[PDB]
């Protein structure tokens, strides 16, 4: 198992991330201004969120394949001496999920003097990043080490080559992407919009902004920048294994996925300029959010996963063999992965007014709720019908 | 070991009770009212607070028992298929200190409508009640059994046998003669002090009381119940086993301890009255403090502990064999066992005004402390000793 004082270290955090949220609603409900728009704190502090949410998921991922008999250390090729356990992922979730309820409950009391209560996200998203690039060999340096160097084979995405944790991270990326919206908000924000001079500059005088708009070309290209890379890698994958059919009808998917977000962003510019010709693009948007949504899900069932085989037998649409103890499992996800991701790619072309907003933040978490019962049985699948390609025996 | 359950509780209520104590003492230094007496709060929260106090050091205490090998389980008489180890006596303490912290927020806030903010204390102390007596086997049964038949051998003190166990908990009871003060004080202060009909109550219209006086008789007679107890235990043992000198030498102590409080309060008296002979009382009330603070402390080095010892050795004025791995600790208990010894009945004494109340607050932690070391010594020289008498070989 872990030690006595990993377990006592993740039930202490929990509780602290706990009492700290209950906290920050109340003083949400009560001590709040209601004068000034939330939303330019809303965003920022929804892309950390994201993030702990992510990776708490993923500690209960590690956790149902462990229990299951998955043996992800040698389809991820880990080592199979030192891994993080479920625990020691709890563990980072709630300690940086903690400095995340501090900085937000910080931005509500601003509870010091002349200090401004705009570096609060500043110094939350420095910390985050420093605790990731430490030299020194403390606070888990291995795991960081092999995630630092492995970010890096991914971003430059066709001049290695592609393994199992290559792909696994690059599609992680894909549902998100709402962390990199939020990180490119950030910028956008703190650069030209938010006016340092005044002492509250995070909450502006109001109740006229120029970063969330899909503006020309920059807020686009971030919202299909974890497409690309796994276009390139399915292309690469081509170009080595010379096997035409798998690799260039997965990479026509993310095809797909680029030309959704360009018409929605013409059709936007077009009818925020106010042109006449602006409907006809209309059209053509509604026909890719149907044609991507479909080509994403009979995708995941169908190769993905591969439930719908032929040689089922008394499983009535799922595989020769299972591996997860209960089969109604199987039909919830099944269930749940056509409902999340019809609403999926709305939320890629819609990120329209300030409804149009609580949508987004709503749908967010969403989005990472899908991707971890992805995970649960496209690792699977890999596990014993060996079909992402990578394992010669 | 222990499950891995068991420690996360254990982390999970100590990471709540560190967050509501410092929201605690925030909402008092800042949500205070500053206008009315505080007092009639602080006793009654005072006792639950020496409570859950000595539950936490008496998880040290199985600890320390355990690492040395002092073997507990034989010497209570216990069972040993089942003991509370050190983790579940860590985790009842902050369980029953989380709803402390609850009670004495919920007297800050007062976050409900007309209910009144009275209600909280009988609230916690019923609930405190009700975990003990719950006749369901659940929630620690055994243990709580184990105890309920045993406090029931220990206040019925002369028609039992005194077993290892009586004697234990009926000197545990003596550096906790605070908890029964505060427990008189919530009587005498809910029955004919409180106005039921004003909302507040608690905090009454002031900044005149008639119950935290040495009183007609109760407040004295309270005060030493717990030497009367070991006085007649010490009594039975002497009329069972005839060895004359240790168990009569023995009852001589609490004896002097029946002494110092009837000339405390005859001199309280006397002088709240007025007389012209009072002065002659505090002459005696001080020989009685110098001659009880000194029984009670040869007592403990020379018969409890038994550490100046004639064939030591290079011990110098420790036993010939001691357990625990360092010896700089019997040096620091030896040197607090006075400190702490002669203050622990200045407090008894004295409970004067408003200036005699921030001592014995701030001295209570302080007789709970001193018996949290007490217990590790006084174990120790009954296991190797056998100097209690109460085993045959
Ligand atoms: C504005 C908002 C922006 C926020 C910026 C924040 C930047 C990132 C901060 C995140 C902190 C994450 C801490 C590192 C987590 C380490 C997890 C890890 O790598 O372990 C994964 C595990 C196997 O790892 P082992 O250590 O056992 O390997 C040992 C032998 N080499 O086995 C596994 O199952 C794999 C799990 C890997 C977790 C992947 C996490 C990916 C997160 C990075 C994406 C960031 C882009 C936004
Ligand atoms: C106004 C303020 C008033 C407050 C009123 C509150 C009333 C009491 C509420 C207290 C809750 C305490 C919960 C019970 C604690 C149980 C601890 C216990 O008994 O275990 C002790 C342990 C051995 O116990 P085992 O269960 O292993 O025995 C099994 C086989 N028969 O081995 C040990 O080392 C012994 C430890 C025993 C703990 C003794 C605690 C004594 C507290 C009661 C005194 C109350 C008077 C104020
Ligand atoms: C109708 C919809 C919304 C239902 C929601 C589907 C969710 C709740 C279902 C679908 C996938 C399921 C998971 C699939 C497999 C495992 C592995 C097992 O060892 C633990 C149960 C666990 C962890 C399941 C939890 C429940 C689960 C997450
Ligand atoms: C000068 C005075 C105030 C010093 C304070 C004395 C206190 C802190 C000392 C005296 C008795 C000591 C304890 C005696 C024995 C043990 C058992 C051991 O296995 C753990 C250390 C532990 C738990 C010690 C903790 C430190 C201790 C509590």
């Amino acid at each position: 198992p872990a030690p006595a004082w990993t377990t006592f270290r993740v039930g202490l955090f929990c509780g602290i991330f706990i009492v700290l949220n209950i906290t920050l609603v109340l003083a949400a409900v009560f001590k709040l201004e209601t004068d000034r728009s939330i939303w330019p704190l809303i965003r920022i502090y929804r892309g950390g969120f994201l993030l702990i949410e992510f990776l708490f998921l993923l500690g209960i991922n590690t956790y149902g394949w462990r229990q299951a008999g998955v043996n992800h250390v040698l389809i991820f090729e880990l080592n199979p001496r030192s891994n993080l356990s479920h625990q020691h992922l709890f563990e980072i979730a709630g300690f940086l999920g903690i400095l995340w309820c501090l900085s937000l409950l910080a931005c509500f009391f601003a509870p010091i003097s002349v200090i401004p209560t705009y570096v609060y996200p500043l110094a939350l998203y420095g910390f985050m990043v420093f605790f990731l690039i430490n030299p020194t060999k403390t606070f888990y340096y291995k795991s960081r080490f092999w995630l630092l160097k492995l970010l890096f084979r991914v971003f430059t995405a066709p001049f290695h080559k592609v393994g199992f944790a290559d792909f696994w991270l690059a599609d992680q990326l894909n549902s998100l992407s709402v962390i990199l919206m939020d990180l490119e908000y950030m910028i956008c924000f703190y650069s030209l919009e938010l006016k340092w001079d005044e002492s509250k500059g995070l909450l502006p005088n109001n109740s006229s902004g120029i970063c969330h708009k899909y503006t020309y070309g920059v807020r686009a290209i971030v919202q299909c920048i974890p497409a690309w890379l796994r276009f390139i890698q399915c292309l690469r994958r081509y170009r080595d294994t010379k096997r035409a059919f798998p690799h260039l009808v997965n990479a026509g998917k993310y095809s797909t996925t680029f030309f959704m977000v360009t018409f929605a962003a013409l059709y936007s510019t077009h009818k925020e300029r106010g042109h006449s010709d602006t409907m006809v693009f209309f059209y053509l948007w509604i026909v890719f959010y149907i044609i991507s949504s479909c080509y994403t899900l009979i995708w995941d069932l169908k190769m993905d996963w591969g439930l719908f085989d032929k040689n089922a037998g008394e499983n009535t649409f799922l595989r020769e063999e299972i591996v997860y103890p209960q089969k109604a499992y199987y039909y919830c996800a099944i269930i749940e992965d056509v409902i999340l991701r019809f609403a999926w790619t709305i939320q890629i072309s819609i990120t329209l007014p300030h409804s149009g907003d609580i949508i987004a933040t709503v749908f967010a978490p969403l989005e990472v709720f899908r991707r971890f019962v992805w995970n649960f049985f496209r690792l699977e699948n890999e596990h014993l019908n060996n079909c992402g390609e990578f394992r010669a025996v």
